[PDB]
């Protein structure tokens, strides 16, 4: 059956590319902690603002900027801001290229998307790339906006 | 805050001014935060807290409807009704919409506590509740149907 879900691996980044890059700023943070009823998450993705609210179903809703910071400081400590870049192989292959601000700096990851789950397993790495951290639980999203400075 | 509540035995006569509530939590008390959602009236609120940081933000009827159903099992829905005793006390009466049917409540605000402990309720006054913990915001909110 046709793909249900994508089929990616992330690496470190030891040298930041040349070539054609799309930048968005990104700030995300989470209002809850893990351990919480729901995950209550702020997010904003260049011009526009989200709150999502999970239950383990799903609810977004757009907020206009005063709402998104009147509640940003809420999420103090529970945050990942970086900027994103798009690009593309010169096979082709799509990444995403995160620079990541404040305190996850200097820490720049590596997306790249695959269109069969064997391409994903031939694929030999540019020499830009760092070392892969697909498997690596310290390097997911929420882990990075849990972490804490110092 | 000087005030006590009381069951309502009779709905009253007089003045009343009615407002419709709607108010809701989406977290549950043993959350880091409590994330409330209320209509009144006209206007919508989502209220954070955590013990303290308060935030309020205003949002739209349709943000509002949106997020509304992730309060179920969680919510108070009534009707409140603002009216004024014949010596002057006001008073704010409540008419609980769903499952808390037919719960009626009235409270009563003094500027004493003299006047406060000297108060005789009105014979439209049921028992007074003021001390009970079941007849607070919360445990009406999170207290179920059967
Ligand atoms: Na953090
Ligand atoms: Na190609
Ligand atoms: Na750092
Ligand atoms: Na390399
Ligand atoms: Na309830
Ligand atoms: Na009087
Ligand atoms: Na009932
Ligand atoms: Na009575």
């Amino acid at each position: 059956g046709h793909m249900v879900t994508e089929i990616e691996r992330k690496f470190l980044v030891a040298t930041f590319p040349d070539g054609e890059l799309h930048a968005v700023p990104l700030r995300q943070g989470y209002l809850t902690t893990p351990t919480d009823s729901i995950e209550l998450r702020l997010r904003q993705q260049g011009t526009e603002y989200f709150m999502t609210l999970k239950s383990e179903q799903e609810y977004e809703i757009q907020i206009d900027v005063t709402q998104f910071e009147m509640l940003w400081p809420a999420t103090e400590g529970r945050r990942v801001e970086k900027t994103r870049y798009s690009g593309k192989l010169p096979d082709g292959q799509l990444f995403e290229l995160d620079v990541f601000a404040g305190h996850l700096s200097p820490l720049m990851l590596v997306e790249v998307e695959f269109l069969s789950e064997d391409a994903a397993q031939a694929f030999i790495p540019p020499p830009w790339f760092g070392e892969e951290v697909t498997e690596d639980k310290r390097y997911k999203n929420k882990a990075l906006a849990l972490s804490i400075p110092g």
